[PDB]
């Protein structure tokens, strides 16, 4: 690592230390002991510690604040990643390893709010990274297009309920893009956390969305992860939403090789998405409990749930609609992750019903 980068690293570390309003896992876990032991290391593709932490240093309102520029980073910068991973996912020791993939018995899942009194819509997503390619900060324009081609060709072979069309972002009018974002289907553009991680280079080249006609099955191409695979619909029928996702993922996996790690499970760009990579969420109205976002978040955390705004993370609630989802993704099976969301939401609804 050259001196120019070391100087920037030193400057970055001091900013973290001195920022007392900062509450990120990066600030918590990047001690001088940890920093000194990894600050001179470099991965095989040239990623340095600066590439890992810069988003967290530039955005002190970060909750996590680090990203993996390549797969090797998870090990090279292990002394930083490991404790953050343990903290975020609720206990994952140096000796732990993520369990093998297990979708579980779908028939044991339930519809969440049959009367339709609370839940507006249910969504389950996973992330996948393609074998042989690095994460966003290390990709060339040529690689973004090559991956786009590989993925869109594969998706063109989906059938039946999952048959759909691929829409590149480059070919999309501003009006169409905005409508798809407003209706919760498409990823937003210009995320400052991703931008400062050097994760949006060459935008919008190689980025797009695949979906079926009903927009119940969607795939995002080259946003935060190489693939995000999404099943969603109005109402609370988690069993149907999840079953569609399982079918889609199993189908795609037989056609595209994904990066899997013996310890971390499926590899992703942000460590909060490792393992199952699963985020199962509802858009839900809890008028009595959500009088105060703070009390809502406190209750949620008791059930290992996270709370996000209506348009996704780092947004506000619109009309009292919150996004509530399982927080943990590593160290438990896919079935356990979707169960943690189902069981927690059922308890939160019970609490809402008894609330004054
Ligand atoms: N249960 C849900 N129903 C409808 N839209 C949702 C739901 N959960 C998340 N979303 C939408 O998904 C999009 C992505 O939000 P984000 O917080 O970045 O999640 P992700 O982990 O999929 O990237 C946003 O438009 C958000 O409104
Ligand atoms: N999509 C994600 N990886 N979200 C979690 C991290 C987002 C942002 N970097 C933060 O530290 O708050
Ligand atoms: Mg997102």
């Amino acid at each position: 690592v050259d001196q120019a980068t070391l100087d920037k690293l030193e400057a970055g570390f001091k900013k973290l230390q001195e920022a007392s309003d900062c509450k990120s896992l990066l600030k918590k876990h990047l001690t001088k002991d940890v920093f000194d032991s990894i600050k001179n290391k470099k991965t095989g593709m040239g990623a340095t510690l600066l590439d890992v932490i810069q988003s967290g240093v530039e955005n002190l309102d970060s909750g996590v604040g680090i990203y993996a520029p390549d797969a090797e980073s998870y090990r090279t910068f292990g002394p930083l990643f490991d404790p953050i991973i343990d903290d975020y996912h609720g206990g994952f020791k140096l000796t732990d390893k993520h369990p093998p993939k297990q979708w579980g018995d779908i028939n044991t899942l339930v519809g969440l709010d049959p009367a339709g009194q609370f839940i507006i819509s249910t969504r389950v997503r996973c992330g996948r990274s393609l074998q042989g390619y690095p994460f966003n900060p290390c990709l060339t324009a040529e690689q973004y297009k090559e991956m786009e081609e590989k993925v869109s060709s594969t998706l063109s072979s989906m059938e039946d309920e999952l048959k759909g069309t691929y829409y590149p972002l480059t070919g999309m009018s501003k009006a169409t893009q905005q409508q798809l974002i407003d209706d919760h289907f498409l990823f937003k553009e210009g995320d400052r956390f991703l931008q400062t991680a050097n994760a949006c280079r060459y935008w919008p080249t190689g980025r797009g969305i695949f979906h079926n006609d009903a927009k119940t099955f969607l795939v995002w191409v080259n946003e935060e992860d190489h693939l995000r695979i999404i099943s969603m619909q109005k109402g609370g029928d988690l069993k149907t939403v999840y079953k569609r996702l399982v079918t889609a993922v199993d189908n795609i996996e037989s056609k595209l090789p994904f990066s899997h790690d013996d310890r971390f499970g499926f590899l992703t760009f942000c460590p909060t998405n490792l393992g199952t990579t699963m985020r199962a969420s509802v858009h839900i109205q809890l008028p009595k409990l959500a009088k105060d976002r703070k009390v809502l978040e406190d209750i949620a955390s008791k059930f290992n749930l996270q709370v996000r705004g209506t348009r996704g993370e780092h947004t506000e609630s619109e009309g009292g609609v919150y996004d509530i989802s399982n927080k943990r993704r590593l160290g438990l099976t896919e079935y356990q992750a979707v169960r943690e969301m189902q069981d927690g939401i059922l308890e939160m609804i019970k609490m809402e019903k008894a609330a004054a």
